[PDB]
């Protein structure tokens, strides 16, 4: 019971929540102003519910609202359909995933898309499954791509004009980075558009594949030799949608292999924004923000759509907090440039963009090439692999004009080492060790002004930041860390207001709606993603968290709400 116009109305129906992101353009701001920074000391936990199974891992999904039912997912491909005032669980789906999945960063997945009577998400083996939202059984499922080559999804996917898209991931492998429509009613295919140069996209009709133009315009334009057939690029975040411009906008993922000798060129549209028709899956522009990359900066980061005045004229923009410490603010009608500058305090591996948005490389920062050697010579570089930013989304508060960015304070050493394509393999070609740069946090939360281009606040945390953001018009930024806290903090000020001990590392983005008078806020608990898999010094910093799986639930009550 969830149509297109539904989807279209969020964040306005105080009641439900039916898109990732509140609102079709994830800006993640709730209109709800009964909770704010003079009552949210009231705030407390009002049910729970565990994942169970023995699968923990991180929990990185936002749930969904829509008549007192939460739709959410759990690590190792599982959904959940749950009571949204009482905590009872309705059903559960646990996806049989073979043994042989190849998630390069965690089994996580970030959760569902609602449209009709159904419930979609992907898959770790790279599928895309639709479950009736009443009784959580299969009604249809697709292959979107074959796991043994190192396809995955890890993201939430999106309804858009009735149209249910999906991305998939797996640049570490060498994939071949896609997106894809279906029909959310019977799982037939409807376009698919490869990310990487070279590749044909479809239109399909009747069963038929029908071409439907080269991606890029040609093969071996901003690629040397076959590089281009292993290029990866995956957009596997997911991506949001402008209603007033009707773009898709996806982000892409790094160029494959790590090691950027063996691969000269751009490498389009690795580290890009698309601007994609959901009508057909054509590309209407792209902004690269890491040209020819060699650091693993992946541009999947959201581009969340803003508008504001400039000189008495209506700017239509968008935002992203990219991966390689650049915060860029773009106009979203046709993909140009309008600023970009740093959200963290140390950037080597360039010294500034040029007036198209592109980067003033700094080449000492890009490690060289083995040559003679088994490995070459290691490079000091910031930000680390990881990023300023990685998965997790940030928040933009209307009535502040801010974006609320959880980022992070590291650098790294990285060096390069020949690497051949084998299917299935991993496919990289560089190693590293991240470096937090100060001793005493590497997680700092930062309120950005886009249009004046400067930081209002920070707030530092010793453990790195890797949890999603929400804001909403009582003036609170909420979001989670691995300590295991979800806080509040004033929008304003950066002050912390409020926070909750859940027992584990938090990852999933907050979400609040309405029920019975009252005003409800729940995260997903369970500590895991990338971060668990460096060693070094950030596994010293973040050896005593342990691993959950948990559904919170909190309220105001109504009684105390004045
Ligand atoms: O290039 C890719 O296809 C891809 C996928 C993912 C993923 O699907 O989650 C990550 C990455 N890259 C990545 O580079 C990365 O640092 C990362 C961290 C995480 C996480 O959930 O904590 N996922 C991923
Ligand atoms: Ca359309
Ligand atoms: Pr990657």
């Amino acid at each position: 019971a969830v149509s297109n116009e539904e989807i279209l109305q969020d964040p306005k129906n105080p009641q439900q929540i039916v898109t990732n992101g509140l609102g079709v353009q994830g800006q993640r701001y709730s209109p709800l102003d009964l909770l704010n920074v003079n009552n949210v000391k009231e705030l407390r936990p009002v049910w729970a519910f565990s994942f169970g199974g023995e699968k923990q891992r991180g929990q990185q999904a936002q749930p969904l609202i829509k008549d007192g039912v939460m739709y959410l997912t759990g690590s190792y491909s599982r959904v959940f359909a749950v009571d949204a005032r009482t905590g009872k669980k309705l059903w559960q789906y646990d996806a049989r995933l073979p043994d042989d999945i190849r998630p390069c960063c965690d089994v996580i997945n970030r959760g569902v898309a609602l449209y009709g009577n159904l419930v979609f998400f992907g898959t770790l083996d790279a599928k895309l499954v639709a479950l009736n939202k009443d009784t959580g059984k299969v009604v249809w499922s697709k292959k979107v791509a074959d796991h043994k080559e190192g396809y995955s999804i890890s993201a939430a996917p999106m309804i858009v004009n009735g149209k249910l898209i999906t991305g998939v991931a797996g640049g570490e492998f060498g994939v071949v980075g896609k997106i894809q429509a279906y029909n959310p009613e019977n799982g037939e295919l409807l376009w698919m558009r490869p990310t990487v140069e070279g590749h044909m996209g479809y239109v399909y009709k009747d069963g038929k594949a029908i071409e439907n133009g080269i991606s890029g315009g040609e093969a071996g334009k901003t690629w040397p030799g076959d590089l281009w057939k292993t290029g990866g690029a995956a957009p596997w975040l997911g991506g949001y949608y402008d209603p007033e411009t009707n773009l898709i906008l996806f982000g892409t993922g790094n160029p494959a292999p790590w090691n950027s000798h063996l691969r000269p060129g751009d490498n389009l549209y690795s580290s890009s924004r698309l601007a994609l028709n959901p009508d057909d899956g054509t590309i209407k522009w792209h902004f690269q923000s890491t040209p020819h990359d060699g650091w693993d900066f992946d541009g999947v980061n959201e581009l969340i759509s803003f508008n504001y005045k400039d000189g008495g004229k209506e700017v239509k923009a968008a935002a992203t907090a990219d991966r390689n410490g650049f915060f860029y603010v773009l106009d979203r009608t046709n993909g140009k440039f309008i600023r970009g500058f740093p959200f963290v305090d140390k950037i080597t591996w360039a010294t500034g963009l040029d007036k198209d948005g592109r980067p003033i490389y700094n080449d000492a920062s890009r490690p060289g090439a083995p040559g003679s050697e088994a490995k070459g010579s290691s490079v000091f570089v910031a930000p680390a692999v990881l990023g300023a930013k990685n998965w997790m989304p940030m928040a933009y508060n209307k009535d502040t004009g801010l974006f609320y960015v959880p980022s992070n304070e590291w650098g790294m050493d990285i060096w390069n080492e020949g690497i051949a394509y084998k299917k299935g393999a991993a496919f990289l070609g560089a190693g590293f060790t991240i470096k937090p740069l100060n001793e005493d946090y590497i997680g700092v939360l930062r309120a950005i002004d886009p249009v004046s281009g400067k930081e209002v606040w920070r707030h530092k945390n010793y453990a790195p930041l890797w949890g999603g953001v929400l804001t909403t018009k009582g003036n609170l930024v909420f979001t989670g860390t691995p300590e295991g806290f979800l806080q509040a903090f004033n929008a304003k000020t950066g002050d912390k207001v409020w926070e909750f001990q859940t027992g584990s590392g938090v990852l999933g983005s907050p979400v609040t709606w309405e029920m019975d008078g009252e005003q409800y806020v729940s995260v997903v608990s369970g500590w895991g993603g990338a971060v668990p898999l460096a060693g070094g010094e950030v596994a010293k910093r973040v050896k005593d968290f342990n691993q959950g799986g948990m559904l919170w639930t909190f309220k105001l009550p109504k009684q105390l709400q004045q």
